[PDB]
DNA sequence: ATATGACGCT
DNA sequence: AGCGTCAT
């Protein structure tokens, strides 16, 4: 067996909150720009950065006053701000506007703010018995890319290319051909992105494989505002030169360990060992999934669900911000509540649902650990004050002080989830 | 002093 | 359950 019996896409918004902050300003548009979050510690946090700033070097991460160093024409954008923390509201619309528009063509899941995963399968085999057996038009994939091709004895000119080898290759007799299949699919992804462009203005990539893995892997190989089709066949040379890191799952601790353990460095290293080998070394999970994938074959399947299961608020209180006194704890614990209130209401009413569990989160100054402790108590009303001194109740044993007043170790972080939802 | 949401392990 | 891992 192939790994070829689906055909899934994934969508990922180009350079997104920059996208949403140049539609509401025509002066951000087709500049050197960036989205920037708080402004007083060394200019703000870049969080998003336009393609133009890109080619400057501006990345993720990056302080706005480094950025400006190396870029002093770039443009900023500034995260809203409310009750004294970053306001994501406006991003989460664009998204929800975005995952309606998906949500027209197939059966998608939200993977994160600015990307779904499609399954495709189902839409394939309708629009194949439409076309009776017809071939498939270039015309119809003006912006698809095929991995891997051309190959054998300008940017455009070289897609068109590797684009007619694709089609003239192809087996449209056989309506069960994996590579029909991931052209149709294409075709398809072609539509919904121009819909999502023609009614939102936002631009975006597409990956279209077999798998949420090639797919999302096929989505990075042309963005911006391209896409890219993965088949299986191109799999063995794409892994060839493939880092590890940059298959999904495999970018933090297990596959430093896989490069670790195995001596290797690239995906197409991992077929010369035995599936039995792989669960040794990794489990019994990893190791089956690893030697599946190795080979371009994963199972993991396209959920059918757009909204989420947790909702939450959190603010970071870095270096000399730490939260010292328990009235301004409080504070703090009151400002996301209140936002959190806000978003689980508004969660209650457009998508019919109630949580039933609170989750608490604190960090302490010195702990490495994202988070230190992690509590839960029930949810029964969404009003701020209430959340929020049930908040204090599950972490006021953790206080190491005597004097009441005063909050030691200092708190470094507060995150308040709403979880356990149910039907309403 | 790089705000969120999913899923795995035990 | 609470923690860890990984993702955007
Ligand atoms: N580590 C992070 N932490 C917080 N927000 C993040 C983030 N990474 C991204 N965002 C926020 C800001 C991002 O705009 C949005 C989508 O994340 P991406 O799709 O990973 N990056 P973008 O869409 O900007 O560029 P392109 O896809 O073309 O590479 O979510
Ligand atoms: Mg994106
Ligand atoms: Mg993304």
């Amino acid at each position: 067996a192939t790994g070829q019996d689906r055909v899934v896409a994934l969508v990922d918004m180009d350079c997104f909150f920059v996208q949403v902050e140049q539609r509401q300003n025509p002066h951000l548009r087709n500049k050197p720009c960036a989205v920037v979050q708080y402004k007083s510690w060394k200019g703000g946090g870049i969080i998003a950065v336009s393609y133009e700033a890109r080619a400057f070097g501006v990345t993720r991460s990056m302080w706005a006053d480094d950025a400006k160093k190396l870029c002093p024409d770039l443009l900023l954008a500034q995260v809203r701000e409310s009750r004294g923390k970053a306001n994501l509201t406006k991003y989460r619309e664009a998204s929800v506007e975005v995952m309606e528009i998906m949500s027209r063509f197939a059966v998608i899941e939200r993977a994160s703010i600015d990307e779904a995963y499609v399954d495709l399968t189902s839409a394939v085999q309708e629009r194949l018995q439409k076309l009776q057996g017809q071939p498939i038009s270039a015309d119809l994939l003006p912006s698809t890319y095929i991995e891997g091709l051309p190959q054998g004895p300008q940017k455009e000119g070289m897609r068109k290319q590797g684009l007619f080898q694709w089609l003239d290759s192809l087996q449209i007799d056989n309506l069960t051909s994996p590579d029909l299949q991931l052209t149709v699919g294409a075709v398809i992804v072609e539509e919904m992105r121009a819909a999502i462009e023609r009614e939102t203005g936002f631009q975006c990539s597409a990956g279209i494989s077999h798998n949420k893995v090639l797919a999302k892997l096929a989505c990075g190989l042309n963005k911006p505002n391209r896409q890219t089709l993965v088949s299986h066949g191109s799999v063995p040379q794409l892994f060839s030169q493939m880092p590890i890191r940059k298959i999904r799952s495999l970018g933090g601790k297990l596959g430093a360990s896989v490069i670790e353990i195995l001596g290797i460095e690239y995906m197409g290293e991992l077929t010369q060992f035995t599936e039995s080998q792989l669960q040794s070394h990794f489990g019994e999970k990893n190791g089956s999934w690893l030697y599946a994938m190795c080979r371009g074959i994963e199972h993991d399947p396209v959920k059918p669900r757009q909204l989420p299961k947790t909702i939450g608020c959190s603010k970071n209180f870095p270096g000399k911000t730490a939260l010292a006194t328990r009235e301004q704890v409080q504070w703090w614990l009151l400002q996301l509540a209140q936002e959190l209130e806000e978003r689980l209401t508004k969660d209650r009413n457009d998508n019919d649902r109630v949580a039933t569990q609170l989750v608490v989160s604190i960090r302490v100054q010195g702990d490495k650990r994202l988070s230190s402790l992690r509590r839960c108590c029930a949810l029964t009303r969404y009003d701020a004050h209430k959340m929020s001194h049930d908040a204090f109740t599950v972490i006021k044993n953790c206080n190491t002080s005597g004097i009441q007043t005063e909050w030691s170790p200092p708190l470094t972080m507060l995150f308040l989830c709403a979880t356990k939802f149910s039907a309403s």
